[PDB]
């Protein structure tokens, strides 16, 4: 029953996703708000702890006590220059507990501090309860994914997050490996298979090159930008609309925190529409000083606004190829991961770089990692018996 069942969890920087392999198919499990992915956010309020959508939904009202980006801290020492650099951009406090970072917040009127694995365990507990509500029984066996570049300390702290969350961690697997499993790229028989995974998420960009030799995975190269993602494209749309509002009304809205956040969420929404329509409409009632902001933008203008950022995704692709010592024609498969890979211009740039090659994109790119983890969790629990 529950003991013969296992889930796959993609514990993402900005969003998490959970899947289960049963009756010959992967089911990506929708949360209680009907969403197939859940924000990796934990909010501490005057009455409760919120996780996911409810936590992300109140971030503007409670920024000091809304934790996100715990994955950027997990398994790291406080003195790590990555931690010191990132801390300057977070509205929540990060403290030092014997060279270990802790996020410090106000919860039920009291000061509390949490290790990154404790924050990540609250996200994992939510994914576990989402799976349990779908299945009708508690599932505790899980495969959890991590970036291919995570070291032993980051992998161990992720497993520790799983244990705190009440999960039996069958294995910690690499995200690009789970994505290659999702497409069955490890079951093509004999001979070395070179796979490139292009993973453009909400806040990070990762390029991974793997060689699959008779089911055995080997990481040949990892490249990318830890501070490039979908939110930079949302921000480019924001600056455009701030300048358009100034041209139409001779008013600068950039200082009105509420106006900027409402514009930001509307921009994120319009950006998604632009992946399947050649235009998107913004409909913001009383954006600033009672002025409605009803406008539109073409996909062509959006592509211009992010042109330099889309083009910059090809430098880590070339860098990974040189590190792996492979030419483009030596790559057998191209896999898309991350919601931002749905952007048609991004697909076109990657396909043209690989000389007109087909892309593996039939699985929801924001779900491919949880999909593969779910497949691996099923194989692993079946071998355990
Ligand atoms: N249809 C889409 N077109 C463009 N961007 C998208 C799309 N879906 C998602 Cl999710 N994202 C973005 O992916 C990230 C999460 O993986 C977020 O930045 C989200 O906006």
């Amino acid at each position: 029953m529950a003991k013969a069942a296992a889930i796959g969890i993609d514990l993402g920087t900005t969003y998490s996703c959970v899947g289960v392999f049963q009756h010959g198919k992967v089911e990506i499990i929708a949360n209680d708000q009907g969403n197939r992915t859940t924000p990796s956010y934990v909010a501490f309020t005057d009455t409760e702890r919120l996780i996911g959508d409810a936590a992300k939904n109140q971030v503007a009202l409670n920024p000091q006590n809304t934790v996100f980006d715990a994955k950027r801290l997990i398994g790291r020492k406080f003195g790590d220059p990555v931690v010191q650099s990132d801390m300057k951009h977070w509205p929540f406090q990060v403290i030092n507990d014997g060279d270990k970072p802790k996020v410090q917040v106000s919860y039920k009127g009291e000061t509390k501090a949490f290790y990154p694995e404790e924050i990540s365990s609250m996200v994992l507990t939510k994914m576990k309860e989402i799976a349990e509500a779908y299945l009708g029984y508690p599932v505790t066996n899980a495969v959890i994914t991590v970036p291919a570049y995570f070291n032993d300390s980051q992998r161990q702290a992720t497993k520790d997050a799983g244990v705190i969350a009440g999960l039996n961690v069958l294995r910690i697997i690499n995200e690009p490996t789970a994505a290659a499993i999702a497409y069955g790229l490890d079951r093509t028989g004999k001979g070395e298979r070179n796979v490139l995974i292009f993973d453009l998420g909400g806040g990070t960009f990762d390029v991974s090159i793997l060689t699959i030799d008779d089911g055995i995975f080997e990481v040949k190269a990892t490249a990318g930008d830890t501070h490039l993602g979908g939110e930079d494209f949302d921000n480019r749309l924001v600056n455009h609309f701030v300048e358009e509002f100034k041209r139409k009304h001779k008013k600068d809205i950039s200082q009105n925190k509420r106006a900027v956040r409402r514009l930001r969420t509307a921009c994120e929404r319009a950006k998604r529409t632009l992946s399947s329509s050649t235009q998107a409409s913004l409909e913001i009632d009383s954006l600033f000083e009672g002025i409605d902001f009803y406008t539109s933008i073409t996909r062509a203008r959006f592509e211009e606004l992010c042109s330099d950022l889309f083009r910059s995704t090809l430098e880590p692709v070339e860098k990974a190829l040189r590190d792996a010592k492979l030419d483009k024609a030596q790559i057998h498969d191209l896999v898309l991961v991350g919601g931002s890979t749905r952007i048609p211009k991004v697909q076109k740039l990657l396909q043209d770089f690989f000389n007109g090659r087909d892309l593996n994109k039939s699985i929801n790119p924001d779900e491919a990692v949880a999909y593969g983890a779910a497949v691996q969790a099923a194989i692993l629990i079946k071998s355990t018996r």
